[PDB]
């Protein structure tokens, strides 16, 4: 059987519209799960929302409507756009549905059975404009009393916070620290850079892992702990069980579960590394469960004001960018531009280039003007691929196999804007091979009707590896290249037929009125 490859993105939290920054992971999975689709893996992608706690509940009341009345609104607005995207994703997740609320409520109690989760007390300090609650230890000049931290202000923007407590129920994560260590020597790439990996251990497991609190009771709007109705379930065991509660784990069908688990990647931005790397995996050791093979974690689009949040409102609508330019361009622009590895400024100027640039100017025109030489030179009738007929058809026939080499390494290491740029390399010299072999010219005579018949053949065959290169990444404009180029054999658009270059070795009737490859 194919093996199977499970891949997620965060589940995102609907207290307002997503923007360009969502689209980013989500888009990157997408491309994550295209490939492996390609490659011959039995593939599941899943994404979705994070439904709970006292935000949304505030935002519904705002709004007039119920909790489920809002998240239902913003829910069908989020789905919308994973359509508008052409999101592969194979299930989409929700927290208030009850195969998810049912796992939360069993994962509780068997922690709370086992003695993991034991009875307490959380005390914290609120900072109102952060919407945050810091450690006695985070704060800046604290005020003492007896000796004894009694006030304080907030490292991040220096208000004043306000002391709170309330029962809760505490995870003793720190028992199995010296088992996630180990885990850790064990899977060398489970977190990555090693800085990252460094990260973790030194400023959070090293010092101590203090004990987590897993529920409140301060506010309904959550999932109720079944043996203590007043305690709802925070943040931390909810979010993170979506990841198996999607797979139907402790239903009446746990068939999904019993396959794709353990996920083989968990894509993140880098702020919420730590959930993922240090709680999720204790959380499945209490559980008896396989820990995740990768932890993945990208950078942030940033702003001219520091990175993009949907609560600062610094914000570019995905839904904006691909009504004005087009599908092909939104993902293009997100995957080539912004490497995972750093944090990058959206501009419009930069997103308007690189989308004229690259795909309506080198690839779209490439495409034209092969087409439309092959209508001119042949009547739509391309000349069969025979060989390396012309100079420099050997060393470009050796480039056409690099470029598939060189793209792999790329994408298994998870670097698509190296990819795609190496991609362009070789669309931006198949344009190059027009003006060097000069059609036009070896059209004059009958002489050089086999030599023309053979850079006709070329040009295909090169836009043929860079339409299938591109299937993970865009999807539009492969499909529309092949039906000009009228290649029908789905085995053509397929990475196998990659192995040997010049695989059209019939003619065939390409289009007599090509258009426009993109928007
Ligand atoms: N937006 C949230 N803020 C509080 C996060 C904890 C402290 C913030 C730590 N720093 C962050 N920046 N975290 C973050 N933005 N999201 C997050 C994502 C995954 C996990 Cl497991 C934990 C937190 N919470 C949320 N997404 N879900 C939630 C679910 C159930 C209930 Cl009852 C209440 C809330
Ligand atoms: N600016 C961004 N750059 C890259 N990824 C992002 C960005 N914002 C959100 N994401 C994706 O969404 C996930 C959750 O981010 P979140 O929605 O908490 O950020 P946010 O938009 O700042 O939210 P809030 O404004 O409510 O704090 C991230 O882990 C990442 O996958």
């Amino acid at each position: 059987a194919k093996e199977t490859f499970y891949i997620t993105t965060p589940i995102y939290y609907p207290s307002g519209n997503l923007h360009i920054g969502h689209a980013y992971s989500t888009v990157a999975g997408d491309v994550i799960a295209r490939y492996k689709r390609m490659q011959g893996y039995d593939v599941r992608y899943l994404t979705g929302t994070d439904e709970h706690g006292q935000k949304i509940q505030e935002k519904a009341q705002k709004a007039g409507k119920t909790e489920i009345e809002y998240l239902d609104e913003m829910i069908a607005g989020i789905k919308q756009l994973w359509a508008k995207l052409e999101i592969s994703n194979d299930d989409f997740i929700r927290t208030t549905e009850e195969r998810h609320k049912h796992v939360v409520e069993q994962v509780f109690e068997r922690l709370l059975k086992q003695g993991d989760i034991y009875l307490g007390e959380y005390e914290g300090w609120y900072s109102v404009p952060d919407e945050t609650y810091y450690t006695e230890s985070q704060l800046v000049d604290p005020q003492y009393e007896n000796g004894k931290i009694i006030g304080g202000k907030s490292p991040d923007s220096g208000h004043e916070v306000e002391l709170v407590k309330e029962e809760s129920y505490f995870f003793n994560i720190s028992k199995y620290t010296d088992r996630l260590l180990e885990f850790y020597d064990q899977n060398p790439d489970f977190i990555q850079p090693p800085s990252r990996k460094n990260e973790m251990i030194n400023n959070f497991i090293k010092p101590g892992l203090a004990d987590l609190a897993v529920s409140r009771t301060s506010f309904n709007w959550g999932v109720h702990v079944p043996s203590n109705p007043k305690h709802v379930v925070y943040v931390w065991i909810d979010a993170l069980v979506n990841y198996i509660s999607a797979l139907g784990y402790l239903s009446d069908d746990e068939s999904l579960f019993n396959k794709y688990w353990p996920a083989d990647i968990h894509l993140m931005a880098k702020e919420i590394v730590r959930f993922h790397s240090i709680i999720w995996p204790i959380l499945l050791m209490a559980l008896d469960l396989p820990l995740p093979k990768k932890v993945f974690a990208h950078g942030w689009i940033l702003m001219k004001d520091g990175k993009m949040s949907k609560s600062k409102g610094n914000v570019v609508d995905p839904n904006i960018l691909i009504d004005r330019y087009g599908l092909d361009a939104t993902r293009y622009y997100l995957m080539r531009e912004l490497p995972f590895g750093s944090d990058g400024v959206f501009t419009p100027e930069a997103f308007v280039e690189r989308t004229n640039f690259d795909l309506a100017n080198d690839l779209g025109n490439l495409v034209n003007r092969t087409i439309s030489m092959v209508n001119k030179y042949f009547d739509g009738e391309l000349p069969a691929y025979q060989g390396p007929l012309h100079e420099l058809d050997e060393e470009m026939e050796a480039m056409a196999l690099e470029t598939v080499k060189s793209y792999t390494e790329s994408m298994e290491s998870l670097q698509f804007s190296v990819a795609l740029s190496t991609v362009w390399k070789f669309i931006s010299r198949t344009n190059k091979y027009i003006d060097e072999t000069t059609p036009w010219v070896l059209a004059k005579d009958d002489s050089q009707k086999d030599m023309l018949g053979n850079v006709m053949a070329h040009l295909v065959e090169n836009i043929r590896y860079a339409a299938v290169l591109l299937r993970p990444f865009l999807t539009h404009a492969p499909k529309e290249i092949f039906e000009q180029l009228n290649i029908n054999n789905p085995q053509f658009m397929e990475f196998s037929s990659l192995e040997q270059y010049g695989v059209l070795n019939e003619s065939i009737m390409v289009t007599g009125q090509p258009k426009p490859i993109f928007p």
